[PDB]
């Protein structure tokens, strides 16, 4: 393939929306349309059986494909014609009976999203299971905590990870609860009602949704789009917080931090560029959703070329993601280092704590404060500040008040809330 | 207030976002977290009811709060100044004790969520009872389906608007799903552990929750921002499906269509604008998810422009559907009108099935297929030219084959397919 | 090759996108990199004609190429390694003297786009000369303009046509202006400085500018990427009105209106599906300027994915804007049926202003807004409500009014509007 | 005003887009336009001299001017109204006369444009003037390039500014360039044609455009968007390098690296967000291009809202950057000491070269390389480790070997590339 094909895409995730296996599902939904059929009486029973068997990728000329659909300009037709070619005795004249092309197209896109979301869910449950084992593995290990990229106050890499496998478990509960919405089957007819099955058309409908293991449909769905344009969505969400990972990971991975490693930040890169080019396709599926009237002229057509190509990019940027967690560096002389930068200002507000239940809460803020920008100023200990200080240091040893600017002894509840995560 | 503002906003949706309800949301926090840490020993309980009686936002100095602001560059830490000043005996150094200011932000944003879906809700269900009421009262109002902006195959105008119900119910219940993630509090302090409140911090986190109404945080949510975009993406979703409405309607009261009236089309020049505005929107707070670290420097503050702007398009456009809706104007005599246009070739497929049995199946295919094209290429009625073929007008009279031709009898199962929708 | 890719894309354009085109342009770099620096004294004049000599896109071996990109994790080294090694005598260890990949990259890009724009000025230069055929053919067609999808007053076609020209030559103006800042060489080293070729590095960098026939950059601009995003811009400005030549003709082509036909609009079908996409990948490419520092970890790598499917999409639109407009079928007859359909109302204004002189200006206006009114709805010609005005009918004969009210009457300065577009 | 109006927006830009500014185009427009046709001949000389003399915003009604465009729809005939009302004689009925609403809204945007650009070009000179010094005062000051986050080479921090001052410049010629498109009157009547107007609708369009300075229209642009989109995309490029100089100079201003400091990164933080926003309604006016016939039935409803946000944003992100870059504070010892935390690593290329004219380049590569590897496994300075490679330290002394191990020795031509870009 290309040189970039593994790199933007992954080889599971090509397969499920290649030309071969799209064409396969079209075959399959024309079986089970043939079987349902004969048993409802509608077709005879030899065509069933004709059509069921001629229902085979590896009987179709691609290049002649290509040809008609270029020629018809929609993608299922070149396919029913070589279908009724193969079959004997005029039997493929029943296959297609009643259908149009976006029964198919649909139909067939919902079993490529069902393939699609069990990669999907296999990375995450484990990305979900990395995060697990790291949570508690450095459930206790000191590292600053930083905000608007400055440092804030300390916390532990155990509580950093709890915090995205929070937030992929509410991704995992967002995909189960969109499955039962989008694993639904499309069998409409030209206009939605499927005129030339009369009395039987949605008796043909029930009848196809259980052969194919998918939820008959309340009415048609071919203009309306919020079940592919919610499963764009949802890649949005779950590639912004891959796009997430790759970023705190990349800043930790830099020549001045250095507190992690991937197993450059090579992986985080793709994540990026994949995220990026995720959240704009789906604002292209929220675009689709204007598909006028009964068969929609363009916006449909959008779906065709960006729900691949999101899944594509959706895959790789969960197999960067998939690996970086389950082979991380991590290094906690680092990130100790780190911690040790500002001489104690970091934790001043432990100091605070500490000596508010002598000289009261509010003035030991104000006391320590006042001692953090003189240690500042002059690049000195926040220790050998507070020590120049009677007030403070008449009241707190040195033992205590180096404790105090430990940055390791002011972490909180990192550790229950960590705790709260694992538990469910 | 201004000139455009109740067109592309609402004064409801206005007042919900506005600073003044921003604030009182604040306030409101401080109060419960006062209240909660009075009651767990925190404070002294004199401190909380001195707080809490302060906690009204008509007693803030907005000039100097907009100052402030400018000075701190961030909006919280202006109102609790002013708490501080307004309380007595210096009783309000008590509040946002342990908090820190996106603790207030993010849950004021998740408060204003939950008045805005009111709203939403409220819409949908009028939306949704209006859909109801036109597809029982036009259930059997014939007119012509249209694939690729060309007429297709007759449906009735109820079909039609079933299948937008339909639609509306899906994303009813994809607002209740994640009314369950977003109706959550936020309280984790300056890096998501509450090191302040040392052992306290989870019991004051939890019962500050059940204070608000609020389902407790598994862990901070600082820089995960999945609840917000979710409710961004599934703006986008429902403004979506208002945005194919407004395109249908706009496109039936064409001067050369002229099926539906408004109550110019204005109402869904409205919708169509704030639609397009949502949906790239959306494609901001996907983007807003890459904050960095534990407070993020720039994408978190993306969500302070876009949430509040994505509300009110959307409560703007849904303002005029409800409104569309609930005093559409049907024309069936023009729906007739155009369904007569093709003079039978809209009912071909009728023509090719009722003439199966007579001239053979292959033959009624064939010889209807080129009659249409004669009558289409003539100008001419269908029915013309089929009685011009011998072999048809041999076995079949006009009286039967007028009945084929005409479109008023090739509807299918348009009316139990508008039960599904209703019925169940 | 794929089902879809000649129809979401063209084979010219995929042919300067695909790996041999791209590693081809790294080539000629290579070997006019060697030239250069053997005319400078750098490196030995046997070493480069004997790297210029296998600068061959034939003799890469692609699938180890695809592997050593996949463990490298950026595209050009594979292809400097086979080029070492394939080079007689050590000769080749000479070549990529003083380069990074980034170089070979953004300059490769630079001469794809060049070769892109080039096909891109021939669909324009073809689409400007089919619409100044047709705003002269059709000068004087009379036809409704409309206003928010409803009538307005008379215009020609030729008139709606040289509106689409003169916004096309405003995008070749656009296209000229940019690409004097694109057509730019890209040879700055690992940090811009191109530290490893000492002072040799700006004769080197302007030699090889004029080895490639590319201007030479100011500075380095790895991570300064408004070149390549103003590409992306222009693309989505371009296609954006193409998007609209596609709306405006697949209205035309409304079974209802039926003013213009395709050479179902299946053209305008996938116009409306590339520009969407387009658009969406600009403002990815926008989001790819936050590249940082000296190169960037992920928003760069954003441009490697996007350009190339933008330029497709846009080809692809461009394709079938041009095949469509070099055999638009127009029906006059049609347009005229569509501007009798209001029997009068659409030349209203033109009765008042006929009348001002012997009704007076404000009778004229009144009365005709009034009977104007009346015709509407009781669908009645506006000639025959006129004369049922005894003030009207007792000053003008049939014959004056009935020229009043004839649309094609009405068509104001068309004809010298058109004159201006083309005569300059 | 509102809390953060002047956050993410400026005084300035929010007068420009006011209400009551574009009201005053619009009376200033209704002006010129009454002078003009006076001077025709149009209409009689005291009305052109009494509707002049009530075209002022000060006698506006705002209130019912908002009642009114709520219920006609559109902006402008509900001023109008009150300049037909405050006229004496009858004489306003003579205002507005061939004009259409849309002609009044573009060319009011049109002049609205041109006061953004004037402070946008104003906030660009100054930006360029603060990198014009910065790059020259900081010429000399060596500092660690980065690439993917990692140190790669030396630069200094002169040369990364004047990377910033060629793009920018580049920002400005583009600016320039479009203005001559963009200040184009617009006055075409209802469909462009003015035919109301007659043989005296070019005459008063050439007339109108010359007393507004501005360029006479080719034809009527009134779906024609790319005046207006391109607007928009020129503020994506710019805010693109607006938010690149902010990624830089937060990440510069990271605890770890602290190389450069503000004038928290607050003014980035803004920057970052805008810059988000306003790339996202890029794409937004490029889906306005998408307006239907001769009056757009929503897309241009988009503009109406998109544009003044847009330029409010670009206004904040320039204020901010201005801001910084006028004060910005630079760190010579901080670069200095990240220079040097590879002992050496950073430089080894420059090892190299020097050692490469006695043992071979390519040989001298391969030596290096493998010292490199050594120094980094024992976390020793490559000086050292270089000493004890006998074919190394046999051609270099120490003096010539830690000269070569000195970061601040190995900036290759950054002095020359400053000159380059300093000297037009």
């Amino acid at each position: 393939t290309g040189t970039l094909s593994d790199i933007f895409g992954t080889p599971q995730m090509r397969e499920i929306w290649s030309d071969q296996n799209r064409v396969a599902c079209y075959l399959e939904i024309e079986a089970a349309l043939a079987i349902v059929q004969a048993d409802l009486g509608i077709i005879p029973k030899n065509a069933a059986h004709e059509i069921v068997e001629h229902c085979r990728v590896q009987e179709i000329d691609w290049a002649l494909y290509k040809q008609k659909t270029e020629l018809i300009g929609y993608p299922v037709l070149g396919i029913v014609q070589q279908l009724v070619a193969n079959c004997k005795d005029g039997l493929g004249e029943y296959c297609h009976w009643g259908a149009t092309t976006q029964d198919i197209t649909d139909t067939a896109t919902v079993m490529q999203i069902r393939q699609s979301l069990t990669l999907v869910k296999q990375r995450l449950d484990s990305i979900v299971s990395s995060l697990e084992h790291l949570a508690e593995q450095h459930r206790n290990v000191p590292m600053a905590a930083r905000s608007n990229l400055k440092q804030a106050v300390p916390i532990t890499f155990g509580f950093k990870m709890a915090r995205f496998l929070a937030t992929f478990r509410r991704h995992q509960q967002r995909l189960v609860e969109l499955e039962k919405r989008v694993y639904t089957l499309e069998f409409g007819g030209a206009a939605g009602n499927l005129s030339s099955l009369g009395d039987q058309g949605i008796a043909t409908h029930d009848a196809l949704a259980k052969m194919l293991d998918l939820a008959p449909a309340e009415i048609a769905w071919h203009t309306e789009h919020d079940r592919f344009a919610e499963v764009g969505t949802f890649l949005g969400l779950l590639t912004g917080t891959l796009a997430k990972l790759a970023t705190d990971i990349k800043l930790m991975s830099q020549t001045e931090v250095g507190e992690v490693g991937e197993p450059n930040p090579i992986s985080c890169v793709y994540i990026h560029a994949c995220a990026a080019n995720v959240r704009q396709g789906a604002a292209a599926l929220l675009d689709a959703m204007q598909s006028d009237h009964e068969r929609g002229t363009g916006p449909w057509e959008i779906i065709w070329v960006q729900l691949p190509l999101m899944m594509n990019w959706t895959s790789a940027a969960l197999n960067n993601a998939d690996f970086v967690l389950r082979g991380l560096q991590v290094f906690p002389d680092a990130m100790q280092h780190n911690l040790d930068l500002s001489k104690g200002l970091i934790v001043s507000e432990a100091v605070m704590m500490g000596l508010g239940n002598t000289l009261g809460r509010q003035y030991a803020h104000d006391a320590v404060y006042e001692c953090c920008r003189t240690a500042f100023v002059q690049d000195r200990p926040l220790l050998d500040v507070l020590l120049e200080n009677h007030e403070i240091a008449s009241k707190l040893d040195r033992t205590e008040l180096e404790k105090l600017c430990d940055p390791a002894n002011y972490l909180g509840q990192c550790s229950q809330w960590i705790d709260r995560v694992l538990s469910p």
